[PDB]
């Protein structure tokens, strides 16, 4: 029933609070989601403190929902099956030789819009590091595959995945992905088998903002099943 949602164009909403080794901050965003061809344009916006850490590392927690399954995979697609009342999603995101966030998140419709709430709290950062120290380049150079396995305890799921950050002398910032999505309404879901989503992610600036922003475009293709 879920899947019926995602035929057409979806307009998304999202609104972080965010707070990183004591450092408090906000984020909203807006765009949509057209699933059928996996795609994602989201514009997010800072709007309280001073944003403490790169927008790079804010990406993942910023919608799988808009993945592209194929129609031969359909029938492991968890994430639109959980909706309309949908699902929480939480991750623990540990950074290579630095902090690591915890994320909570509420993904779910209200009418018509897609809507991703999340909790993140950053603790164990140090302060010149790639993240507090903004050390990390404006891009997203990697294209992360995120393996998704069943987890049929909490009626859910479970994936994980690493992403890599350019650190601005040519290095890479590691990040570490582990997370756990489980339905908040009563209507059965989708348990799917082993599979992965092929993530590719590109940022970009709006040449007429002047607050502290991050355009993204999207592409999200569930793969890993003949």
């Amino acid at each position: 029933k879920g899947e019926e949602l995602f035929t057409g164009v979806v307009p998304i909403l999202v609104e972080l609070d965010g707070d990183v080794n004591g450092h408090k901050f906000s984020v909203s965003g807006e765009g949509e989601g057209d699933a059928t061809y996996g795609k994602l344009t989201l514009k997010f916006i800072s709007t309280t403190g001073k944003l403490p850490v790169p927008w790079p590392t804010l990406v993942t927690t910023l919608v799988q929902c808009f993945s592209r399954y194929p129609d031969h995979m359909k029938r492991h697609d968890f994430f639109k099956s959980a909706m309309p009342e949908g699902y929480v999603q939480e991750r623990t995101i540990s950074f290579k030789d630095d902090g690591n966030y915890k994320t909570r998140a509420e993904v779910k419709f209200e009418g018509d819009t897609l809507v991703n709430r999340i909790e993140l709290k950053g603790i164990d950062f140090k302060e010149d590091g790639n993240i507090l120290g903004h050390k990390l380049e404006y891009n997203y150079n990697c294209e992360s595959n995120v393996y998704i396995m069943a987890d049929k305890q909490k009626n859910g799921i479970k994936a994980n995945f690493k992403t890599r950050h350019n650190i601005e002398d040519g290095s890479v910032q590691l990040a570490d992905h582990y997370q756990q999505n489980t339905p908040i309404g009563d209507g059965p879901v989708l348990l799917p088998d082993n599979h992965y989503l092929s993530t590719c992610s590109a940022l970009s600036k709006d040449p007429n903002e002047k607050r502290d922003h991050m355009v993204l475009l999207e592409f999200v293709t569930a793969a890993g099943i003949t």
